[PDB]
């Protein structure tokens, strides 16, 4: 009843920041989850008993690969955090709810591989999903682990906000495909510009939702730079052992996945900061003023890849 949950002062006042990076204590990840749900939603938006149950079974259902576990998780639900708490009154109560759950649940049972490798290796999942694989698979776990005995924190809501919070967290799982990133952000851009942008359309939010989930998702490149460096190596360690896999099927991997190609991934970064990352906080930023740290700090990190490129380091 009256438990707050608290943090040592440092990460009580960072964990407010953007750039916040959630430690390598694993120990203290649940309680940092515990401590963003208590402020973002209240002391009494969950069961706390269900909550931690839930908590640890979402946990137990992340895999030790190097990028897409446990950590990756609340990484992005903190990033989420920062988004709602900067962005306090624009958002439902269900919305703050399910928002968080939906980033810590965003790659439950993630196996380390692209969508793209389950369809090439004929991967069982690849029949049951044919596009967003990995995404739906995702989504099917949450529903999983909600109805495990004692696990729904979800049960006080009402027959009709239940099937609302799972459509919220199943549209804001599927958004994490980030082929889908692309064509949402380019209409999002076209309707803030004409001005048809409206926050009262439901499909509208979606959207706004659609590219919040990609922002968190893609965090990383917003943390400061020994943070962003030495993260993009977890990430590289999947892609080239996806890389090692597609020459194993007879298949010539894609250059970001083949190790024989190392040398190139300053370029790559610079390519994927170009392409994606700047582009999709650019039009966070515009949509939502209060996001503009991650701008920010997405373009400090270009820069300092472009000085990776230049010899400078
Ligand atoms: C840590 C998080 C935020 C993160 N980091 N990257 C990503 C990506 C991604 O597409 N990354 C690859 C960028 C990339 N590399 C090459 C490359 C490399 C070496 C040699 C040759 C070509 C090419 N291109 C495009 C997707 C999702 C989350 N990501
Ligand atoms: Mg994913
Ligand atoms: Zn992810």
């Amino acid at each position: 009843g009256l438990m707050q949950f608290t943090l040592p002062v440092r990460l009580c006042k960072e964990i407010e920041l953007f750039h916040f990076d959630i430690g390598p204590f694993e120990n203290m990840w649940p309680g940092i989850f515990v401590y963003m749900v208590h402020r973002s939603c209240g002391t009494s938006c969950f069961e706390l008993e269900k909550l931690c149950r839930f908590i640890m079974s979402v946990k137990k259902n992340y895999r030790r690969v190097p990028y897409h576990n446990w950590k990756h998780a609340v990484t992005v639900a903190h990033c989420m955090y920062a988004i709602l708490q900067n962005n306090h009154t624009l958002f439902t109560d269900l919305e703050r709810k399910g928002l968080l759950i939906a980033c810590l649940c965003h790659d439950l049972d993630h196996r380390g591989f692209s969508n793209s490798y389950l369809q090439k290796f004929d991967h069982p999942l690849a029949a049951l999903y044919s596009t967003s694989t990995m995404e739906q698979h995702h989504f099917s776990q949450t529903v999983s682990i909600l109805q495990l005995e004692g696990h729904n924190i979800f049960s006080t809501l009402s027959s009709s906000e239940y099937e609302q919070v799972l459509e919220i967290i199943r549209k804001a799982i599927i958004a994490t495909d980030l082929a889908l990133y692309f064509g949402n952000r380019k209409q999002l851009e076209e309707m803030y510009q004409t001005g048809s942008l409206n926050l009262n359309n439901q499909s509208h939010r979606d959207r706004v939702i659609g590219l919040m989930m990609t922002a968190c998702d893609l965090c990383s490149v917003t943390k400061l730079w020994p943070v962003t460096k030495l993260t993009a190596n977890d990430i590289y360690a999947e892609f080239w052992a996806e890389g090692d896999e597609m020459k194993k099927l007879g298949i010539q991997p894609i250059p970001m996945m083949d190790r024989d190609k190392k040398d190139e991934v300053p370029q790559g970064q610079l390519g994927f900061y170009n392409a994606v990352a700047i582009p999709c906080y650019t039009t966070l930023t515009q949509i939502l003023p209060p996001t503009e740290p991650l701008l920010k700090a997405c373009r400090d990190n270009l820069s300092q890849w472009e000085k990776v490129i230049r010899g400078e380091e």
